[PDB]
């Protein structure tokens, strides 16, 4: 197989846990499922087919052929229209998360998140000079009369918030799934506040449900009023492609990509955009999906069916719909850093629940993307028992 | 055979002129120069070669193997040491004067620019909300005591000087080089007011003369003190790969890799970078710089050679040591606009000398990197028999 790991060292990729660690940590994609053959055949293709063009300055908002068909699949997914003037590439939900914080926001702003989000978006809002704010949630993502509140509180406050961030789907860490309601009463909030929201989609088609899709976008449910979605071909195709997109209203996309940064440098990622733009064309993209999801599904269930048969009672776990994580709740007296001290002397790296956020008792993150289904249920037993 | 122009088209490519125009206005690389067959080469490689590794995150500062022969090529280039902890990659010089306008700057500072320079740059602060100010320039570039007056008198009004936007070799638009000694000079200035300066250097790798290379950086000659230095693959390799490089002393090059743009989505351009990393390990990459050195040469003497009669009609122009423009200064009683209306008599794109800021009389870029050597002189002959 191309999808080797003979290169998968510290200082090539991001971070290698310590040998002999079983790492539960990250989502990241195990190396063995990123697909390595199909990107090697993409960019092979891509520059016979776009010749010089793939090696000139793009299209400032991104080639057309992208944009068009992203447009065509967040539409069919959301079952409402989408533009391809709504349509802007990114090089990554880092750089666009970095691009909004300092376009759509100004140092001293305040962003309103969830009492647990992404911690490394909260990190690239923290360093751009935004001030965070956490608001109630439960189960369903964040409470609306919570977000009025701290809304009503800031503005008192002459504290401006420059936008509420949001992942509404297969969330980060708890992989719950914000249903429709939820959805439309947070928007009505918003809107009342004129306030505007950027809801971060990475995970959005990583439904390991067949045949279930997740409720439409924020986004789309307002028309595109006063949402900026932000999505990631990271956790489908490899986050080393750097290649994301944005969708937004089309006066807002419009005035994004006038931009000197787009106007200097074209399109954010040009080449490797043609690239992944012939895997979405030939239909290639959507059957490695299908594979991929699949992949994860055992993954998924490798992880919960052994937690579940040996976690301690007072542990509650909900099996995600999708994505990448598992998220287990121990609460009561159980204290983090005893599980964490478990972990360890489990050879397991989790990730702590306190990195997200304030978490009613303990909480856990756990990554069953990273691992083939027998290395999950070997951790979930040397867990279980060093937690027992 | 595979750098054709086949999508070389709107919405694929950033701009392409109307039909019929010889183009002569953006810096643009001519598509048969473009080296598409190389770089496919490059990305089968890299894939081959890193596997799994090419597509998962990427080390934060960017890849290891890229970072030590950046260091060591800047080293060599300036005769002076450069560790690879002084280089992060970026996703092209574009992206980073983003990442310096809003991280290094804060809205309302002022940037420092020549009275001509890159216009695009200047839209890139602009649009980052910094204020620009004109200083003073010879054909050496920026007068030491014009920018020491203008910071001076900035900082007697609280105008916050965010930093100082230098291109010392192969200047757009003028295509001067700073000698040794003005760089010297001006960085006596910006240590006495402890100003940053940037140095954009995207033309430094294309001297067009073989025995010659230009005079060390400004960030090497200040032993990197307060100079951050942008390089970029988009003048050699090509700008779609969205892909270039920083150098700055270790401890800036440190605290900008641990801004959480970097924590969040690993190296700027990962799999791009593994694909040029390997040209630059086979000696492929001189040896294409090599070539396109000869092919620019040809054709910046093509459009001199053949603008004689002009120039022996008052027209004045400094033949550049490199690069990819001409500067035509037309003195006095020659108005831009008059000389405009005669290139579009005559067919030919050229850009305005006042997109760049304030000339003494009427200026115009001409570039000979986007056309064979024939239809430069062709271009040459229409402009001087529509001027004439
Ligand atoms: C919610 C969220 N958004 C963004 C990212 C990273 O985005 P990208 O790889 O596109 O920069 C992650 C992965 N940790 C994430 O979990
Ligand atoms: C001075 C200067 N800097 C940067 C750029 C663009 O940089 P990049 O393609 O790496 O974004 C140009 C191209 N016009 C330039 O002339």
């Amino acid at each position: 197989s191309l999808s080797h790991t003979r290169q998968w060292r510290p200082g090539v990729v991001q971070e290698v846990a310590p040998a002999g660690v079983l790492d539960l940590g990250p989502g990241y994609i195990e190396p063995a499922l990123l697909p390595v053959r199909l990107l090697r055949g993409a960019y092979e293709q891509a520059l016979a087919e776009y010749g010089a063009a793939a090696l000139g300055y793009g299209h400032d908002p991104g080639a057309q052929p992208l944009r068009d068909r992203l447009a065509a699949r967040a539409a069919a997914a959301d079952g409402l229209p989408c533009d391809p003037d709504q349509v802007l590439l990114t090089s990554g939900t880092s750089q666009a998360l970095y691009l909004l914080a300092t376009s759509l926001a100004a140092p001293g702003d305040t962003v309103l998140t969830e009492e647990l989000c992404y911690d490394l978006g909260q990190r690239i809002f923290r360093d751009c000079s935004l001030r965070l704010r956490q608001v109630a949630m439960d189960g369903s993502g964040m409470l609306p009369d919570a977000l009025d509140r701290a809304l009503t509180e800031g503005a008192r406050a002459g504290a401006k918030t420059a936008f509420v961030y949001l992942t509404p789907t297969h969330h980060n860490p708890t992989g719950h799934t914000m249903p429709l309601a939820r959805r439309r009463l947070l928007l009505e909030v918003a809107a009342r506040h004129d306030v505007l929201i950027v809801e971060d989609d990475a995970y959005t088609e990583l439904s390991l449900i067949p045949d279930r899709t997740p409720p439409p976008s924020l986004a789309a449910l307002a028309g595109y009023r006063r949402v900026v979605r932000l999505c990631s071909f990271s956790k489908t195709l490899g986050p080393g492609l750097r290649l994301g997109w944005l969708l937004a209203d089309r006066e807002l996309a419009g005035r994004l990509a006038t931009h000197g940064l787009f106007v200097s440098g074209g399109s954010l990622n040009h080449t490797t955009s043609l690239a992944v733009s012939t895997l979405l064309a030939s239909g290639a993209y959507d059957r490695h999906l299908d594979a991929f999801r699949a992949q994860l599904r055992a993954r998924r269930d490798a992880l919960v069916g052994a937690l579940r048969a040996m976690l301690d009672d007072g542990v509650e776990l909900r099996t995600p719909e999708g994505g990448f994580f598992l998220w287990l709740r121990a609460g009561d007296g159980a204290d983090e850093r005893e599980l964490l001290d478990g972990a360890a002397r489990a050879g397991v790296r989790i990730a702590a629940g306190s990195r997200f956020g304030t978490t009613q008792g303990a909480g856990l993150r756990l990554a069953f993307s990273f691992n083939p289904p027998a290395l999950l249920e070997q951790a979930a037993k040397r867990l279980t028992t060093a937690w027992s």
